[PDB]
């Protein structure tokens, strides 16, 4: 039964407004303090905490659409969603291009609110 | 400290049951509705194993782990990730040595920790 | 050779609305629901037309010629139809330079409440 | 292989078509194919082949183990349907390593005396 | 533009140069004269397609060619004569042009165009094209 | 090999036809008769250049055509009439083949044909080939 | 212009105190190369600090000069923003008066046009006390 | 399997015994791996030993297994000529118990086939001396 | 420019005919060109051009240093002659780096009236 | 016309020495001091006979076929001519395919004790 | 080692004629029948200082010479040799680096040090 | 006038031959024991004695031609000479190969014969 499915959905649109508003703060309030990221970005090595992501929520036409969406409920507090993100933009050329990324966002409940404890992206910036 | 040598035995396990082939093992370690990520899929999910069985029909490699980062979220639920170092030889014999970076996502049902879900990036 | 003529105006009339970016027009034309195979979305699946508005909006006043080369039309009944079809553009680069594409095209129109509309579409080739 | 009641007919004889096709049955492949069935594929070289002489050349001359992701379905009355979907395959190189392959494929089938046939199909991505 | 019973021969090098001609000065109005309305085409513009009419030509007239110095030479033609009413000639293009800021740069294309006289006059009915 | 007044038409697909058969067969002392002499040719294996005859040809007749399994396809043909004793015909021509341990392979190309009946009997004057 | 760090595997262990110091004399090199102050940088260095480097193509340079004009021209100009991660630093002490720090350095800046991008870059310090103060006699990098 | 040198420039200074040691140790070293001796190799190297160099792909890997791998399968197979050549030696001392060397090694070699082929990698050795014996905590290399 | 008695004629008509093409004087390069002539060079992209109609788009349309190396004279009576040398070209380009060029040339020569002349050449290299 | 013929024959028989590897033939229509440019001399000029020696010895029985396009000749007088022309050659490489290169040629003959003799040659294009 | 610092005095009034386009020191400098080897000459060996002039004609560069060696060859004839890394700017000004291996053959003639022949590889 | 210039040729012919014959006492002795080599096999570092040849006279159908060739007389003790060399040869696909090299041999005098104190080459092997 979907639950809480929709309530991962919930914290998990909140997260995407919160990188599309450039708004930091609220992104830190949904990270764990010690949140590992893998990412293309990170070049192969294992980032730790929001100290990497800080740098690009101070210097950032898009439209963004989730294709195939897998949630996994492993009990009362912990949960992990998988899904493609692809991204259509307009480059420096003002040239339409298309983006295409496979996200893995791992969230834990701590004192009733879902937190991203670990990220896994590949392999578009 | 102690429930993290855990996630790592039964990681060591699993890495063990792919590097023998014993695709027996692996099945017992992974729920048969796993999610994965990885290369071999080219950038699609693949839900199940019936697309890694393809992977263990097929001289020796040598694994080096780096920098594993245990995140533990109750009691009934783990997430490890890790860079996984190969060296190997090519036909020619050459030594090779590949990057992959992955995340496990472990669960315990049944009183038995499983992956639900693995993310793979690299080789 | 009658019922054919329908599905090749009512074609013509959806590469119009692309080549004019009419994005109204273009969604009377489709189905809520149509699913499309196209380069632009990566070797993926996408459905509805949120993704296509992203081209209308944004891409689309530089001349451009459309060429409809050896179209087949499958019917299937009196509400159903398939059309594929060879689509080549000329159009102008950056640098003003006289350019060509060539882009396979397959078109599923279903005739409801009258009115034919694109359930699926399938193009490759160069985008 | 591996992947509401007129669906899964649909992707029975997809199933049967695809088994037909690794298997090198260009019988039952004939069977399941109109003779002119339409084509857009790699192979064709952006070309629209017409019939099955063209697919011939495959199931006479040439461990696969093939995968199909999110498939969909549009139905269009009680003799006509379209189906979508990913088709990923494992297979090995004369140099014996693990390779695999995506294509994004489109069959339009169309019941005709009480049978379902291609009239069109759309591949693209692998050759 | 630079070129190089037989009277014949010659007529068919007059069309041939005023063709030329009109391709080079944009002059589609004369192109269309020169050409018969179910013109067939192959050239590297249709991207291995077969072109049929004057349409897809016109893209070029009226874009491109409506103009920095060019220069024409034709190389090695010949000419089959096929009765009194077709003709057939094959020869090699050269054009020197300037790309943006000239740099001056030359191309090569070989060209067969099959010429066929319709009611008095020579029209083109095929022509083919490698490498342009 | 697969294919696709109008009587004349049809003529013109007769000989084409056999001379696609004599090609995949290797079969040279056919393709002598159906050319003439003087034939002028167009083809990459040319490299740009006109070349005049059959000798040319010949190389490929002894040396690769004398054997795997090859399936040739013809798109999209058409014909100009251009009186009773000439005629041209422009189609796409599609090769299946294997190359070495095939791997199944397929080439396209572009292909004009100049035919002209010499004392009733069809003959190549001219043709021309492209992306081969 | 800041530096983050992962520590937490380094610093447990015996020798913490000298550990962190180390750490501390490498952030203030970081921090002298990323705000392109060639006295501080200058300070830190041995006066007979050879280098390894990308920028040296495959050579050995000697001195100070070489660096300068790095600090002179590129990182004496950088007004945009440069965020610099220290991952996995590695430290062995060798005696009271010599250590060796070893880590991965990964680079986000902002290139000619306004996108990021992300540079590694594999680091080895090796430091010297003398005078009471810690110097680098000698350093290796690789990537860009 | 054979080594040359340029100790000339190298030599002149003060400090010319402890200099000649740390080059001792270092030709020792290239010696057990032209031969692919791991037993040496493994008595010249510090168990807790860190490396960067082209085969971690950017990694800092600790240990001697990551090495192993070469010894065993790569260098205990060479029949074949090999000849390595140190250019450049330049050698900081840090105190009586440290010392630090740093040159470029160019390797004479053949290929699969029978043609000569050339090879260089900057090298950095980071020596230290525990139980009366040098042993490396710390290398570093560029270049393939 | 920079690099027994009829040697230097050659050679003198040679520099002759560099200078007035480094300056543009097609009228020099006229006269001292046979209107027969032929010419192998990288602009005609192996083809040969005849005449000096393929030149004078070059004259017309477009700090230079030349350097001649290595220049070997055959004599073939009192009225041919064949010079093969090393033509080095310093220049800038539009971007403004100084840039060098080489190029093989062969210029066969033969006296007409009194007056030597270029039948034929033949450039490899720079084009 | 007649003169030219000559010049043919010799052109012909050159090609033949070459074509069938007969390097004392070779000698004997060419001079002890003859020059070469030709892309085996990587841009440099070379004098002798000894540079084609080696291609004649170690190079050259697989079937090749060679074509002479548009050849061109100049009469100098009795005793100095010039012929250039367009050389196609037909061969197979190491895996049997089919294949053709194509080559700018120019030859320099002089007529020494009335045997026409090559005093410089140039060649052009792919080796 | 003292006629060493000649040889490097001569080349370091050399190096530095060049980076202020000092076309009349150079000249001075050179013998008039110089030969040298060196990528802009292509291959080919170029005579006298006709070739090289057109590189006087044609902002801040750093030059840093590298394992000078000299040969002494008697006492009216040497030969150094060295590594040359020049770092610039590119147009865009991003700064790059350049090695380039030299060779300079030195001889007096008339009480002066001149070039008779300079080597040159790389950039 | 040329005296020594064939003096000079003599022992750049024997040179050569102590190549050829792959015999490296002959090119010791041809050698100061402190000779410097740039090359491309040196990879564009300054590697001196004849140690670095040493691996190519233990492991070694050609021509070589020599093209103008520049000879330097700088008094009765020092020379310089330079020429391009033109290798013809047979690949390992059995394919005729040609290769370039600009070479520059600096001879000195000592105690009545010529020995090579420099050697530069570029930039084929």
């Amino acid at each position: 039964h979907m639950v809480r499915k929709q309530e991962i959905i919930k914290v998990t649109e909140q997260l995407i407004e919160a990188i599309s508003n450039g708004d930091f703060e609220s992104y830190t309030k949904m990270c764990d303090p010690g949140m590992t990221a893998f990412e293309p970005e990170a070049l192969g090595n294992l980032v730790e905490g929001l100290d990497f992501h800080r740098f690009y929520f101070e210097n950032l036409p898009v439209h963004t659409t989730i294709l195939n969406p897998h949630i996994h409920l492993m009990g009362d507090e912990s949960a992990c969603i998988a899904y493609i993100r692809i991204t259509q933009y307009l480059d420096a050329g003002g040239i339409p291009r298309t983006a295409q990324s496979e996200e893995t966002r791992v969230w834990h409940r701590r004192d009733g609110k879902w937190q991203i404890v670990h990220f896994h992206r590949s392999g578009a910036p």
